[PDB]
């Protein structure tokens, strides 16, 4: 519940910001954005822009004309991905504020929606003056893609009967007014849905949370967007990449663990894909597209891509037999600093592995091909319109079973990589005159809440309705939460020195009942957390609170109480610092009335400072060390042992209802957690 | 039964060496070895080695702990090769043998049986001072792989139950006592282990001397093992491998014609492998894996490996179609002297393909990968514990058709490049002023002996029993064999010259009848013998008898017979020069009552010495020339009709019993060839 103060000019710039995304699907022929964009001449802007060869460059797709209103827009799409990253370049390189909005009014007023959006977001994101603004949290933006067609379609009814038939009826089919505006309780997918025992899953991979997570992700650094911007992380970029999989594929490993799922299974381009998923979408011209079971992957629709993609892995292969080869025009050495770097963007086919300042047309992406083949739709009409999967956007990817399939096989790609790093040596770890006698945990305990947001952007207002900025209509839906819990940490030290803490936590058995081997387990530890304490000699101890771990975060405010909160000249400093981590909601996977064992790793080592990053991303510790150091690449786990490491096993619990179910019955009231 | 002389210092070492083969699957608390052990103080020895990096490593694998006893070693996984090699280095860097002999005690006692073997083993026949010494037969000193399970079983009831229940009874299950020693007969395999026409030749392919002589390859230079030791060799490497399968295929070939069998078939990863084959043989924990017939090779467990494999074989193919290239750190043209070296090392992937002195864990190996699809094992429950094939050990390869299957892929890809090679002209070739007028062949006739050898190091003996060195235990079963016979050569030479004198077995007719063309019979011929003859002008005529060819031995005597020699003062001469060619029991193939027709290949080439070889192996011609010479690569034909060359048809016969189990009936006295 914290926030950050903020003063008259901040709170009216900010108004301006969110007022574009109100009835987002609509135009009110009432509203100030309308205004400015009649009032913006788009041919004689020129001097609003810094870099003029980007307008000429705009001005001219728009003179030949952008993808309509009312189709679905992808970035996975060639020519919509040009005018998409044209209008942003615009919307970056406007000189000012005031330019910078009424380019925005005018693409909010005449240009697709989806396409709109989406480099609305990114340039907010990007934009220096504009950056330390607060954006509305991507499921309230786009509703569409975060609310399953059940409940998709009450909300349709509910509006054209203009409230419920009979109050009694509709509360049986969980749909009530509080306050004046509707709430619509939503379950998560049947099997209809997910046909396979993934359904067991859904409470992940259909939250919220998770979703708009990786919608942060790559609006923070697009594949297609060198790192100019960013400059020394150029460096990183690639480094990234690994970290943010590797660690999200470990986040969902351990959802399977306590449902009893074990390994994301293999697949194989010349072989059926076992696991099919029915994606519960539709857009404008078509309801999604379904991959059944066993859905083969090898068929004439789909040969041609398939070659592509092979022979791209098996490049791959290539580069990691020979060691040090010409390719991409540097030559490139696996035992070298850059070579992280270079595997990470060689597999995101990143605009850096070129020479691009924005990525061409004409570089074949091996993420591109992939998603487009198990997302198993029938091939585009034409370049404006495709049958759209859950692969097809960033909003949607995480719920696709197929999607962890991906890239848990290019995560494996770049380990296999690993082989050519060198192992961290004893004293390399060793944290001299430094030990950790004993770690201690409060109890961890997962539960299940109730969780709103308002979906109104997906539903439609009258001419009249319209004026007002209308926004009735709320999802509630059981996410998974955890309790706050303190980590103590007991310190003997030597000396006074700077020590980073940090603390992952990870699998401790098998499916097997076996105690996992370090040399099996590193990839599988997720970053909890990491800081920097002065460290006094004698006996300390150290506490942390759940609360300020470094990679979580609170949810996000509607836009509704983001304006309350300005009315009184305030923001979510959250929403405001860090918008781009994942929810605390779902640091912990859920547990079981048991208790389900897991390891914490507690790892202290000399903090050695650097000038700090320039940061697209997660402020990580302020060190020459890599991204989830020391689990950024394969152990000898004998040289794991130190005294200022602490593996301690650790039991997650749950409370109230095993199942979000059992919160959406009507007239059942569930066990909820105290 | 040809022996050496031998002196009371060799004889008393020689001795030493043999002590530690002595109830291998045990230890004496009582032998000296025991004593020498408990002695030697491994963490005081740095003093012993002439390599102090080479113990420091070895002492630190120590620390952490090796393979623990009772589990199967094989050099085929990463971590056991790591040790392996380890306590190799401590065996070969011992400064004297006295040193050796301590550290070959130690691991006799505290280390797992096979790993300690197969580094001991390999270490004699490298060490410097130790070789020259003698080594029991592979199959004495690891019976577990050169014995069925029948008997193997038999053993272990005959052991238990301290002799026989009622001795006619088991003289009925083919067993006898025979001076104070078993004897069980064995016969060769099943359709129940062999469930296909391959049954047909298992008498080739189970046969305890073809196996050794794989293994003792192996052991004279393992693939994890540089050149160093061998210097001007080095260069050579990559064309023996070439030469020591396409040699070993020509000889499984030949078996195949005279029992009707055709040409070895072909495979892919990506279909199912028609050829199954059911190992006789288990672990102290599994069974071995059986490979069933229409096996599928391309599943989930398999996929990963089989995009290596197929990437391995494909880049091959761009090395081809390029013809220049820059390829592991060196610049290689495929129509240069070093390209038939490359080549080879590339398909073993040799620690001379790169930098390493000694193979590095991470650099994947094209023939580990094959052998984990070929063997169909699940994979290994951790990394000390794996399902063993026969395609694990090189004592049990030849066993299964997928060896010749993969073996003869990797010799045709080769082939493949040896288009790049140019065919040699008829000057080249022609030998001026000498011609072969004639040459005649003695009878040449198979048949079957049986042979007997002690496999009483996979039978166990009590605490007492150990005292005595106890060995009651001998397999008898009827080999391959053929009668002694001499080629004589009739000879016309103008002037006196010196000439090397070789000569080939090869297929006279296809599966159809048709004479083979040379063009496509080259890679079918085996060398059987190589020399130097002083020619005199005018005409001679050169005898040979079949008991000189260089390229085969006699048997090996078991260890107690070896003994036998030492007490005064001898050693079998043949496993002192040359333990690791073909026995020559094998050297013909199985023929028939009719005669079955085969080339003997006769050629005669000027000498033209250079400096001697030290050689790794088979002492081959002290020439310039290829090894396999002139059939080391395409011919064409024409050039093939030179004044000293001569293809003579020949015809092998057979006498006595035509199948090997006629020999081992109880009751049944067989037709025995006189
Ligand atoms: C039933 O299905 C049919 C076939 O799919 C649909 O017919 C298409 O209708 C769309 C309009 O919705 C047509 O696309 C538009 O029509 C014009 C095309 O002009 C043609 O002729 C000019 C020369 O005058 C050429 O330059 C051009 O190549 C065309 O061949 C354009 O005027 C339109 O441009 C407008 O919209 C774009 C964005 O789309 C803006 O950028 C512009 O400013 C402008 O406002 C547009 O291109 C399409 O041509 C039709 N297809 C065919 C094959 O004829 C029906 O719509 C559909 N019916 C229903 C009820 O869905
Ligand atoms: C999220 O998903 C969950 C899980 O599927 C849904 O929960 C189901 O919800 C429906 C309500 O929508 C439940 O159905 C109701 O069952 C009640 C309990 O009945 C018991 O006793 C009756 C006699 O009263 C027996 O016949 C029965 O066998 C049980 O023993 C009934 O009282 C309800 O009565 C209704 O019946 C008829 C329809 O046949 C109506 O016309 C009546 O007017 C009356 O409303 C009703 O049938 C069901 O139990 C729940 N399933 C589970 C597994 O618990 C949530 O609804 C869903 N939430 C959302 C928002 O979708
Ligand atoms: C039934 O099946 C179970 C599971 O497979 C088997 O249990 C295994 O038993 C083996 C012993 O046979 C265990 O391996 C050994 O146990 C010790 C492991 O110590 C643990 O704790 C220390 C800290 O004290 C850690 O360092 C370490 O990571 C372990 O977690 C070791 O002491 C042993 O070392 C000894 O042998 C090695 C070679 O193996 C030598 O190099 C050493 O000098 C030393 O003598 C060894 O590592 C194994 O841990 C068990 N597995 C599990 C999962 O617990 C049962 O044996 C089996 N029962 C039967 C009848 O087969
Ligand atoms: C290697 O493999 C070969 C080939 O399989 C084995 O050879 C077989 O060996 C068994 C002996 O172990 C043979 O079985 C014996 O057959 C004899 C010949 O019998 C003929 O006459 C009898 C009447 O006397 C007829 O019934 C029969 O049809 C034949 O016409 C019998 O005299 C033997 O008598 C035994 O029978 C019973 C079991 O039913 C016993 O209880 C008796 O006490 C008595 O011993 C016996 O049945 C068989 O012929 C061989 N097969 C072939 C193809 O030749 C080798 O044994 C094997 N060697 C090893 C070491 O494994
Ligand atoms: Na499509
Ligand atoms: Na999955
Ligand atoms: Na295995
Ligand atoms: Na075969």
């Amino acid at each position: 519940f914290k926030t950050t103060p903020v003063d008259a000019a901040f709170v009216e710039k900010q108004k301006k910001i969110l007022s574009l995304f109100y009835n987002v699907n609509e135009i009110s022929y009432e509203a100030e954005y309308y205004k400015v964009a009649q009032d913006f001449n788009i041919e004689a802007s020129k001097d609003c822009y810094t870099n003029m060869k980007a307008y000429e460059n705009f001005m001219m797709m728009y003179k030949v004309g952008f993808l309509p209103k009312n189709l679905e827009f992808s970035i996975f799409y060639e020519k919509m991905r040009e005018e998409a990253i044209a209008l942003f370049k615009l919307f970056y390189y406007a000189k000012d504020f005031e330019c910078f909005y009424k380019t925005a009014c005018y693409a909010r007023v005449y240009m697709n929606q989806g396409m709109f959006l989406y480099a609305y977001y990114i340039a907010i994101i990007q934009r220096s003056d504009t950056a330390s603004f607060v954006l509305p949290a991507p499921y309230e933006a786009y509703p569409q893609y975060f609310v399953n067609m059940e409940v998709k379609n009450k909300m349709d009814y509910v509006k054209m009967m203009d409230g419920c038939l009979d109050e009694k009826i509709c509360y049986n089919y969980g749909i009530i007014k509080e306050n004046e505006q509707f709430v619509m309780y939503a379950n998560y997918s049947n099997s209809l849905t997910y046909p396979n025992n993934e359904d067991r899953i859904a409470y992940l991979t259909e939250d919220v949370g998770l979703n708009a997570y990786y919608y942060y992700f790559h609006s923070h650094l697009p594949f297609w967007w060198n790192s100019g911007k960013y400059g020394a992380f150029k460096e990183r970029r690639g480094e990234i990449y690994f970290f943010f999989y590797q660690q999200l594929l470990a986040r969902y490993y351990m959802e399977r663990l306590t449902n009893g799922l074990g390994k994301i299974p293999e697949f194989s381009w010349y072989s059926p894909l076992r696991t099919g998923y029915l994606p519960p979408f539709n857009s404008f011209y078509y309801p999604f597209a379904q991959r059944s079971n066993d859905y083969e992957l090898h068929t004439e629709k789909n040969y041609e891509e398939i070659r592509f993609l092979d022979i791209y892995e098996k490049t791959f292969f290539q580069y990691l037999q020979q060691g040090h080869f010409k390719a991409f025009d540097k030559k490139i050495d696996l035992h070298s600093s850059k070579a992280v770097n270079f595997v990470g963007n060689y597999w995101q086919t990143n605009a850096d592995l070129f020479e691009e300042d924005f990525l061409q047309f004409y570089q074949r992406s091996y993420e591109v091909n992939a998603r487009r083949v198990l997302g198993a739709a029938p091939k585009p009409f034409n370049q404006y319109t495709f049958i759209p999967s859950a692969l097809d956007f960033y909003q949607t990817s995480a719920r696709d079973p197929a999607f962890y399939q991906l890239y848990k096989r290019i995560v494996q790609y770049i380990i296999e990589f690993k082989q050519y790093q060198v192992p961290y040596t004893q004293e390399a770890l060793h944290f001299v005159g430094l030990k950790i006698s004993d770690v201690k945990v409060d109890k961890m305990v997962t539960f299940f809440d109730h969780f709103d947001f308002d979906a109104f952007n997906t539903v439609y207002f009258s001419k009249e309705e319209l004026k007002s900025s209308p926004h009735g209509y709320k999802v509630r839906q059981p996410r998974l939460n955890h309790k706050p819990f303190t980590v103590t940490i007991d310190i003997k030290s030597d000396v006074a020195t700077n020590a980073v803490v940090k603390m992952f936590l990870g699998p401790k058995y098998d499916e097997n009942g076996f105690p996992f081997s370090l040399e099996d387990n590193w990839m599988n530890f997720y970053e909890l957390d990491w800081f920097v304490q002065k460290v006094n000699p004698g006996q300390s101890q150290i506490t942390r609170s759940s609360t300020d771990f470094a990679f979580f975060k609170e949810d996000s405010l509607p836009m509704a109480e983001i304006y309350k909160l300005l009315d009184q000249g305030k923001i979510p400093t959250d929403m405001f610092n860090s918008s781009d981590t994942m929810p605390s909601r779902l640091m912990l996977p859920k547990g079981t009335y048991d208790g389900f064992p897991f390891q914490l790793f507690v790892f202290v080592y000399p903090y050695e400072p650097t000038p700090k990053e320039s940061e697209p991303f997660k402020a990580v510790v302020p060190d020459n060390k890599p991204f989830g150091y020391p689990f950024d690449r394969p152990v000898l786990p004998q040289y794991f042992k130190q005294p200022n490491m602490f593996f301690k096993k650790v039991l997650v619990y749950h409370e109230g209802e095993l199942f979000p179910y059992l919160f959406n019955i009507p007239h059942y009231t569930p066990d909820k957690a105290q």
